[PDB]
Parts: C-alpha cells; structure tokens; sequence
C-alpha cells in the first residue's frame, strides 16, 4: 500500500496576489495550530506505510495536513483565503473519517479545530 505523492504545493503559472487574510492564515492561524501540543500527528502527510495504516488511502482520497498548508500559504498557491479555510476543514474530516467518534486521535483533532475556530473567528 505504497503513499501517494503528497498533494501540489507550488504553481508558478498560479497568479498571486497578498492579502491581510492570507498573512493573517500563515502569520496567526497556521502559525498558532503549529505549536499546539497535539499538532505533531498533522504537521506532514500521513506515512501510511511506516505506520502500518495499509487502509489509509483506500479511506482518504483528499489527504491535508498542516505541512502541506504552510507551504501553500508560503508559495502564495491560495488567491481565495476559503482555500485555506478548506484545506484545514479537510485536515480535521479526514482525521473523523478515517478513525472513530472517542478516538485518541479525534480528540486531538477535534482540539486543533476548536483552537483554529478561536482563530478564524479573529479573521480580517
Ligand atoms: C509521526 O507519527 C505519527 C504521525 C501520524 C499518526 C497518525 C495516526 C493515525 C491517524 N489518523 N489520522 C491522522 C492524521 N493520523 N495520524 C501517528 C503517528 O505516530 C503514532
């Protein structure tokens, strides 16, 4: 059950564009949700080979994680900051969708999200 490749990052074609909300996701929002205790499980792509998980994308068609989103935000991938919004959206889901309501890794997921909304809620 071999990884995919992880999801594209960069697109020079892409045109680019600086906004108060775009800095504010990468500068506040990813930022913030980098250094929470229970982010380490969603700072890179799920490993699904190392972790034993040979179902993993069999389940997960969108994989997200918060590697994955700061580079985005860094390569200035997202013109539209719902982008992002969505990015992390699909982050949490996949972590409810994969595992099971209670789960260790729900909790933890359901904690970041909690934390993200705090943020967003903060959004220009
Ligand atoms: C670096 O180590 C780890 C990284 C990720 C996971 C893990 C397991 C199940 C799962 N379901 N959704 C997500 C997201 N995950 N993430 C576990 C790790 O170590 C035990």
């Amino acid at each position: 059950s071999m990884n995919p490749p992880p999801p594209e990052t960069s697109n020079p074609n892409k045109p680019k564009r600086q906004t108060n909300q775009l800095q504010y996701l990468l500068r506040v929002v990813l930022k913030t949700l980098w250094k929470h205790q229970f982010a380490w499980p969603f700072q890179q792509p799920v490993d699904a080979v190392k972790l034993n998980l040979p179902d993993y994308y069999k389940i997960i068609k969108t994989p997200m994680d918060m590697g994955t989103i700061k580079k985005r935000l860094e390569n200035n991938y997202y013109w539209n900051a719902q982008e992002c919004i969505q990015d992390f959206n699909t982050m949490f889901t996949n972590c409810y969708i994969y595992n099971k309501p209670g789960d260790d890794i729900v909790l933890m997921a359901e904690a970041l999200e909690k934390l993200f909304l705090q943020k967003i809620n903060e959004l220009p």
